[PDB]
């Protein structure tokens, strides 16, 4: 039963000599050697039990990714847990082992565009199998994409993945959310809940921004500053624009701000080619029904020596459609049983 940065890992024995990659609220990612398929091999611990937010999601995270099969999206290879309910502690995700992961790589290396070409086109194929299942990852991120040595693109972290609630999406102005700050759409800031897949392609604009200058574009340090940023950006947004936000309290306040003018990309960005940044446009657009859709980015000029669309593949079945009243006892049920194929 080894140990790592606090944690124990009862993985023993078919996975052994184990590393840390990384944390989270709760849950932790190691590697470790796996005899029976003779690989490194990734390892992610979950705690869910003790709260039950923690439990829809690892319920969610663990059905999205056992439905998914593509190239470019994180599998399960395999789930280790107790043989009974009574002891349970924690559920091991067993994942290929990645090297890195962008964020990793962005901090140290300077990307060609070649490199930032065909990184934005397996993150554009990944989502593209995402949003054909009516998914919305919610959290993409330079940590959430993994890389391998050849660089290929890996999609990951399902936690905080949903279907597609588009009739609900609608909200009060300052709405909390729980997704990574720096890649949020400005709407969340104002009037969504994050429940259609235009978030997604601002956060993916957001990679492009940080793969063109290994700097985060709009790095807000609170809840309001992030909107400032974007705006700060992209200026004041339009009369049309501020008609799609009804509610009166986000209208009022942009309203209220002093007229700020769109900085240009070409000024932001001097050495990045003028394709990617005309798609970067494309992505980040204040308004989200005026947003690039992943299908028409992957069409885009800038993507061109890699556009298939028979290479492209779509979710053979979508998720259609209630863990939000259930107790942390009934989702531990839950889990347990989408677990058990895997004993
Ligand atoms: C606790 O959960 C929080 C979310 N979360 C993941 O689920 C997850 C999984 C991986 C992962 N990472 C690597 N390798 C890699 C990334 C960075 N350094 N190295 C060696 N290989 C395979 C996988 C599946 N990375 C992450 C990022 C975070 C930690």
């Amino acid at each position: 039963p080894e140990m790592v940065r606090g944690q124990v890992f009862d993985v023993g024995p078919r996975y052994t000599n184990l590393s840390y990659i990384g944390e989270g609220a709760y849950g932790m990612v190691c590697s470790a050697y796996d005899n029976l398929n003779k690989v490194r091999v990734a390892i992610k611990k979950i705690s869910p039990f003790e709260h039950q937010t923690y439990c829809q999601r690892t319920l969610r995270e663990i059905k999205i990714l056992l439905r998914f099969r593509h190239e470019n999206i994180i599998g399960i290879n395999d789930i280790i847990r107790a043989p009974t309910i009574e002891q349970m502690k924690d559920v091991y995700i067993v994942q290929d082992l990645m090297e890195t992961d962008l964020y990793k790589l962005l901090k140290t290396q300077h990307l060609s565009n070649d490199h930032i070409c065909y990184f934005l086109y397996q993150i554009l194929r990944g989502l593209k199998y995402i949003h054909s299942a009516n998914v919305l990852h919610r959290d993409l991120k330079p940590s959430n994409l993994l890389l391998n040595t050849t660089c290929d693109l890996k999609i990951c972290d399902f936690g905080l993945a949903r279907v597609a609630d588009p009739d609900h999406d609608h909200t009060g102005f300052l709405t909390e959310y729980v997704a990574t700050r720096w890649y949020r759409a400005p709407e969340i800031m104002l009037n969504s809940k994050g429940y259609t897949k235009s978030i997604d392609i601002w956060s993916v604009g957001c990679i492009l921004a940080e793969m063109l200058s290994n700097r985060p574009i709009f790095p807000g340090k609170h809840y309001l500053d992030q909107l400032n940023h974007i705006l700060g950006i992209l200026g004041s947004p339009s009369q049309e624009d501020l008609n799609c936000i009804i509610n009166l309290k986000a209208r009022n306040y942009l309203l209220s701000l002093p007229h700020k003018n769109k900085v240009p990309w070409n000024r932001l960005f001097p050495n990045a080619d003028s394709k990617a940044l005309d798609l970067l446009d494309k992505m980040l657009t204040f308004n989200p029904h005026k947003r690039i859709e992943v299908e028409q980015a992957l069409a885009h000029p800038y993507l061109e020596q890699y556009y298939d669309p028979s290479d492209e593949p779509i979710a053979e079945a979508p998720f259609k459609f209630e863990l939000d009243d259930l107790p942390k006892e009934k989702l531990k049920e839950l889990i347990f049983e989408e677990t058990a194929r895997f004993q």
